[PDB]
């Protein structure tokens, strides 16, 4: 079967951390491992041709195992759109596998991305996770706390989440508009529709560069 | 009824930021509030005349106004042991607040202190507090996801935790030695025991200065 890495771009990935955009750090990390078979990276559709010239001017040895594609307007219709990407490059079996992954997170390793792989064998899904270390309230109204959920059972979740990719476009397509609206991440609809998905072990290092604090840590990281 | 601070120091907080010390960025925030009666500040055993020399050294105008007091081995412990200092100071009446905060949180504004007290008025507890960033993940197992709550609905905690302290020790005061190991923030024994606690606004400045890297944070903000 394949493996594909599907670049979630759709901003900060197009600033430069140290001398390359941060959507090349994180691209580079998936060039190396030997058992993707592309990377497809979802962007909006006013940045595809930067992104292509990123590419061009970044990781010209690796132009051909990079497909820039439009993505959508949330991440899961990303998603959908790396799918259709990858099955327009080759028809897609129900047993090939997308690697999802943040752009704004270029301190992935390959040792997640091998992790990722070898747990989505076995499992529905995969996803990439850290212990939580901040404390978590839980309040449905917004005005008093409704519950403080055990601490002992609570992780940050982070991205890779890894999956076959019929599956995601089986299940996605079986949610209404609203169901989407709420359903916004990908490991979520494998969970809700009671399917299996297996941690993989993230790192505290696997930053996703959000804010411009965010910006300044990733800076510090580099060196 | 008064109204205390009670700041938790106890090893960032000792560390200087800019100028001065952490601990004494944090204590100058409360200093901006006039309601405040006391500054009571929970340190370590052997670190209180240092952070006693601190306060001469840096707040000198305003060491009448803040009181150092022996911490306990956990945050709660040292909670019990300012308000025992502020009973010492002056009797407690059943009315009386406690705005509980990290010493390691030096970037509070006058605006979360003001609405602490404002929401201590009409609750039993109130929470400092930001919306979560990041997906949780609930794995009973530790092996396969259990729940992804929705996100919309989760806070990341913060602190002041504030609240009357009459009400912390009356809660505090019924729980076995395994209930205070588990019931590790005030807030949290709260909500078990049924009661009431306001969600007050934080920051996602609100910086916990923890690691070395927050430091550095810290002091690009500054
Ligand atoms: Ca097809
Ligand atoms: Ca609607």
């Amino acid at each position: 079967h394949m493996i594909y890495a599907g670049i979630l771009a759709g901003p900060k990935q197009f600033l430069e951390l140290g001398d390359r955009p941060i959507l090349i750090h994180t691209i580079e990390k998936f060039v190396l491992e030997p058992s993707i078979e592309k990377i497809v990276v979802g962007v909006h559709g006013d940045w595809v041709s930067h992104a292509e010239d990123l590419v061009d001017k970044y990781l010209p040895l690796y132009k051909e195992r990079i497909i820039i594609t439009k993505g959508g307007a949330d991440r899961n219709t990303s998603i959908k759109n790396i799918i259709e990407a990858i099955d327009a490059y080759r028809p897609l079996t129900p047993e090939d596998i997308v690697v999802t992954h943040d752009s704004v997170r270029p301190f992935i390793t390959l040792r997640m991305i091998q992790d990722n792989i070898q747990l989505a064998q076995n499992h529905d899904a995969v996803d990439t996770v850290v212990e939580a270390v901040d404390t978590i309230v839980e309040s449905t109204n917004g005005q008093f706390i409704t519950d403080i959920p055990n601490r002992a059972h609570l992780y940050q979740g982070q991205t890779p989440q890894t999956f076959r990719c019929k599956d995601f476009m089986d299940l996605y397509g079986s949610l209404s508009d609203e169901e989407k609206e709420i359903l916004t991440d990908a490991c979520k609809i494998f969970v809700i529709k009671g399917k299996d998905v297996a941690l993989a072990k993230g790192e505290y290092s696997n930053l996703k560069i959000t804010t411009v604090t965010d910006l300044k840590i990733a800076k510090s990281m580099i060196e």
